[PDB]
């Protein structure tokens, strides 16, 4: 049974989400505040996080960012702002997917299912870089590496076809499966983070320091 953390300050909505998700065979835990959410996210070992917006956006964005902070956990954000800008903001800040309010319980079960679907291939490799597309685990130079789900999926996409160069639109379409509006910076921002977590500093010698 997969576990879901619901971070929702509106208690009526939290209850409805609990009923609906529980009825689908998920174990559900509730956090009534951004702070309780951060704490449970780090301790309860959830398989997925649902986050419904209620703060000003400096805080709200910070929350998404903090939950995203070196975490492999998928995050879905509920928003009432039905705009291209909002979708680009959330995916850019590290949400794996958004859901526009108001919505039907089935729209929710569907997005949730996408995020929690069973793995695929075996461990991928390229030199001493290894990805296990199941534990969503990756190691490089012996050192285990913490990628977000989208970082992981992008790295996997590149490694499966090493000689291939994908266009921004190609990666956007493949990785977010239609959910990311075109023309944005989201792919670039994810690449920049991938380079930072992976790219080797210049210099190679027999002795190499890190």
């Amino acid at each position: 049974e997969q576990r879901i953390l619901v971070i929702e300050d509106d208690h009526d909505i939290a209850n409805v989400l609990r009923m609906d998700l529980t009825d689908a065979g998920y174990v559900v835990d509730h956090a009534d505040s951004a702070m309780n959410g951060l704490i449970k996210a780090r301790e309860d070992h959830p398989d997925l996080i649902l986050l419904d917006l209620g703060l000003p956006d400096f805080d709200g964005g910070d929350v998404v960012q903090r939950l995203r902070k070196n975490s492999a956990l998928p995050i879905i954000v509920l928003t009432a702002r039905d705009t291209v800008e909002e979708k680009v903001r959330l995916l850019g800040l590290g949400a794996d997917d958004y859901l526009i309010k108001p919505f039907h319980p089935d729209e929710l079960l569907a997005r949730v299912k996408v995020q929690l679907r069973q793995r695929t291939s075996e461990s991928l490799s390229m030199g001493d870089l290894t990805l296990d597309p199941q534990k969503r685990l990756v190691t490089y130079k012996g050192e285990e590496l913490r990628l977000s789900p989208k970082e992981f999926d992008i790295l996997a996409l590149l490694i499966r076809q090493p000689g291939r160069v994908y266009s921004r639109q190609e990666i956007g379409q493949e990785i977010w499966q239609g959910r990311l509006p075109e023309g944005s910076n989201v792919v670039d921002v994810h690449m920049a983070n991938l380079r930072a977590k992976l790219r080797d500093l210049d210099g190679y010698g027999l002795l190499r320091t890190v």
